[PDB]
């Protein structure tokens, strides 16, 4: 009977258009690549927060006495065909992969 | 000056050989492709848990009184070039991606 401090939602994203690369640059994702009688699509498995506060208090199961808390996304980096102002290239881009809890010393 | 409820450590993995694909099968990852001496390497950004218990009562910031808790590694899925000894193909494979706090209502 386990459970999570923060709630995830997962989605297959087949139409991403913008993203931030591992150098922190904003880049455009080429979701579709019409290479002749064939079409290549880029899909990403993204997991994000259902909400930044599961409970009004912040994250579920937290000691709201001494701890402020919120639920936030973390990321991995995945290679993706992209373009910037200059060139098309495979670049590592960040994508949401999990929802996690952020703490913070309470004002006490 | 914020705190994580689940401590993680991240590495880059560039010599992956074995994995589990999204169909649950065990596959071989082809780390490098050599084309005319030009070498394409696959790298994976993996995030795992430091320990199941950062704090001794499991996760940090948890109402130890009402809740039992123990951080744990979760995964995501990532395209990689692989073979199942029957075929070489890009398959979505499982990747350690975050360290999250698991909730368990203890007996009051
Ligand atoms: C920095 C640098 C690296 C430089 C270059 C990296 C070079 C090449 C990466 C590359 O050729 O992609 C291969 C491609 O994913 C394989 O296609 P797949 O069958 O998975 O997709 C079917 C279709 N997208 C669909 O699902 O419909």
């Amino acid at each position: 009977g386990e459970f999570s401090v923060c709630d995830s939602v997962s989605v297959w994203v087949g139409d991403k258009t913008t993203a931030t690369d591992i150098k922190g640059k904003e880049v455009t994702v080429l979701a579709e690549v019409n290479i002749n009688n064939s079409v290549f699509r880029q899909y990403f498995f993204e997991t994000k927060c259902r909400a930044s506060n599961p409970v009004e208090s912040g994250c579920r199961g937290i000691d709201s006495k001494h701890w402020n808390s919120y639920c936030t996304t973390t990321h991995t980096f995945v290679k993706a065909l992209t373009t910037d102002e200059k060139q098309a290239a495979w670049r590592f881009i960040r994508i949401d992969t999990a929802c996690v809890c952020v703490l913070s010393r309470k004002a006490t």
